[PDB]
């Protein structure tokens, strides 16, 4: 419809662009990607590995992607500047694993011979902002030890890894566990924390999953014997608290069907998170989302660059 | 003349509305393109590329398109609802290259830049029936394979991919091949079939041009390699033969002069396809035609939409 | 199964309750009909016309009902807050015509004998909610005549009258033709224009059924000949379009086997209906049915009512 | 090419190209001129044409195929070649139009081969003239539609 | 913005934005990337801004409002490209601290555009980084400070 006029008869103000991160309110840069270019990226579902995908879908800053060699039920959307998505050769030269596509081994696979094979592009280097040619972030470096609290059970502190790092993110691992429970963050993630922070703090450790005598765990001696050292307390950066309001306005990917966005309300307020509000639909379809999730934007977003969006019902 | 009339003296019937795709039928809708305005395309020749194109003739539902920067010699006529036309940034929205007008260079074209040095209209959004605001055909996306009839060489079934996905419709590419080949369709179109068919149904499959051990040629193995998989055999769907009938008339437009639309009878008929007849000329140009084919209408079209109607000879 | 699973299966999303009208949504009410239980009611394929009537079967929130005396392949369901049915005794108290059972006379027909020579129940009026009681439409008298859409032939705009008022709703006719065409619609319903719209847009108007002289119909004079009022064009309401969505989904009743209610998708909208598609069936069995139909229901309300649900396929 | 008798019907049969489906088959009888026995193409020194996909084609041998298939070949006495036919250019006829087998017009005999005629339609454009086999059931004598009660499109 | 030469001192000009506080002139070359001809935003189709309290904002014009001037545009000419920079990110070097100029700090490029560098100070928070223009007076390569005999802050 138009935000002009939404704005006018509501009442409402949107959220402020500046109250954005600059990656998820640009604009100005052009989708560059082309339907069956071929590159590498994360699994969302296991974000510690890396597979051969394909351009699949196109839809103004956004691509939907496909797993080479795999069902089309996996695809997934991206924005045109996410950091989990690389050039082909990128594993190689980066000293990361290749999953390859379905049918193939790690070491029977050559982007050359795929390439010649399929008689596709690889998507060019120039498209990616994320390609390791950036200086890391100060202070994590891989194999190094910190406290971490498991997004998917928030009551929990624990025993954590670099495992890890590509420009200036890296990959927080729970030890012991499998990948399915790790993220990615930077060093302002206030999800962090050094070693010792639960002992200083008072809330208790939870130590590595099948661990010998898991009530008497010791920080200095387990990464004595893991041959580790904890990242040093000067690395780990204050975020401040978001200063999004309730009621303010936005634009928010849809996750009952990603490939929508949908004018949205910021319905309540944490110091680094926000519950989203679909305007128009049920309460029972609000989320609470992190303030700088790629899959939230400032009002215009989609207008500006040619993304359809949902206007409220 | 008038259709009326003459159906009295030649004691004919014209081939009913009901025969045709709404489409091809459709009268009401106004013509809103005008001369000098500016848009996206494919390229008839090239039905894989997509170029800058201008308004250069309106008549009625029908419009000629002029090749930005190259020349006139290439102008060609579509109607006022083809699906193969998009409005200016579409390229660019929707994951296509844009081959831009002479001289240019792909990444040197802004549309931006360019309206503002022509002083042109890009075409307004609403004119264009095709924008990729539409979910796709059900089944086919990018990079899945299929059994395709050559339809210039019609004694061939070949290895072919899709390689575009553009609302209800896909294209259709040769393996190992030109794009000069290539054509549009639907899931119900009849020159399509799933993985598998020519093997299940005796006639034997051409595989790629250049490929390695042509009569050893093995669809699992193929796709396993290209890291791709078949067009699920759910997807095709019937289309039923048509039921014009011989001596059934209708109107069509010249081949040898594109610009010209003619009174014109059914002369003989396939599953498909139908032979046209001009009325009141030779034989020697009756030629076959598809059934679907957007340049055949019912009588009455001209009239109703503007166009003039070139009676028998 | 569940729909839960289902959408997220499918990525897909259900019409939201606040879509529907109140009495398609409306899941909280307890059916208070009991097998063989007698009515009044309107037969659905002619519903001009009222006949007693008996519970056959209780589903949920539906009935099946039987014409009495006659076969069992006229029976045909309802909802339990059904307009289309009155108590026992309406007939008479309201100005309505009764259809006997089969080999009664309608002189010959009394409730009270047919209830002592049937032993049955009444059913209580308390259930009904339309029992003439409630206040009328605005401007549309019994006798008043307008212009309306021929719904079996809707390219046809014709003569047609007010035969029958029944609380907010009135019965549309269409003079001299068949009662079968006839239909039932409030002030606001997209199918009826004020007499001179017809004129007044520049189409055809269908005159009625053996008209002495078809050439030359005219409206003042018809309703001069006939002692007959125009509906006055202030009755005349705008219902404003309903806010279904393409693929969002729901539960509709099969069509031919009407006992069975599916899950569904809206495959196409227009201003005032929806396209209906059974989930995992041919979309051969798609139909069309306008958005305010008592056969159309949220996702939940088989559930929530106890009729069951038929999953997709 | 490599063929076979798929169907016997009273004294015709229906000859089948191996490999194929049946839309290039037809029907005749034993004095067919377009039929020749097993081993008739080595004798008269053209090419045979195999089934369409024999695995190593260069390389055919009847007597091989026929083992493989357990086939045998119609014996040689069997074809009895029919004579030429005496229709001579010009003389004229009545034939069933291709285009629209409906109507039956006048026609003369444009051309002639050993067992087929060239039919042309008298007042039409010469490109619509065709070939056809001169035992064909579609052309008849003059007098014919008038004896059988069937219209006869005159000239032009 | 609308803006006017006012000074002109040696090799350099002072830009003035017309009917604006003086707070806002700059002093620059022709060749400073922040400067255009009269025209460059509608060839650019960027908004232009009008002087302050212009009579009709609505409608500022150029040739309208050079003619009511008295005044005439500079030349498209005279404008020159200035080559970007060369500095790349994380090299050293000494900068004046601009909370404390009588002090200079080691520094590192902590970020880099086309004619400006951020500054950050070694040891402190990135909170007291900086832009700074590439030629500006107050940063200096290594060496500088000893070299002058200037004290020279340390990290930290």
């Amino acid at each position: 419809w138009s935000w002009e006029s939404y704005l006018e008869e509501q009442k409402a103000i949107t959220a402020p662009v500046s109250l954005f991160q600059d990656s998820q309110a640009v604009t100005h840069n052009k989708n560059g990607f082309k339907l069956g270019m071929k590159l590498e990226g994360i699994d969302p579902q296991h974000p510690s590995m890396y597979f051969i995908l394909t351009v699949a879908e196109v839809c103004g800053y956004r691509l939907r992607l496909h797993f080479d060699g795999y069902s089309e039920c996996h695809d997934f959307w991206v924005n045109a500047n996410s950091p989990d998505i690389h050039p082909a050769g990128w594993f190689e030269k980066t000293g990361h694993k290749l999953q390859p596509p379905k049918g193939y081994k790690e070491e029977e696979f050559s982007w050359s011979q795929y390439l010649r094979s399929t008689r596709a592009q690889a998507a060019p280097k120039h498209l990616f902002v994320s390609q390791s040619h950036s200086p890391p972030p100060l202070g994590f470096q891989v194999g190094m030890k910190l406290e971490a609290v498991d997004r998917m059970n928030p009551s929990l502190v624990c025993v954590a890894s670099v495992t890890d790092v590509v420009d200036s993110r890296f990959l927080v691992h729970f030890d012991n566990w499998d990948d399915t429970y790790d993220y990615w963050c930077d060093p302002s993630s206030p999800y962090i924390h050094p070693v010792g922070w639960c002992q200083k703090q008072g809330k208790p450790l939870t130590p590595p999953q099948d661990y010998p005598d898991p009530d008497n765990f010791c920080w200095e001696k387990y990464l004595e014997e893991t041959g580790a050292s904890a990242v040093p307390t000067w690395a780990f950066k204050v975020r401040p608290p978001h200063s999004f309001l309730v009621n303010m306005k936005l634009e928010a990917v849809d996750r009952r069907n990603p490939a929508l966005i949908r004018v949205a309300s910021v319905e309540d307020v944490e110091d680094h998170r926000i519950k989203i509000h679909f305007d128009g639909w049920s309460h029972g379809y609000d989320f609470w989302i992190d303030a700088d999730h790629p899959d939230i934007h400032p009002a215009g977003w989609c207008s500006k660059t040619g993304h359809p969006l949902q206007p409220p019902l």
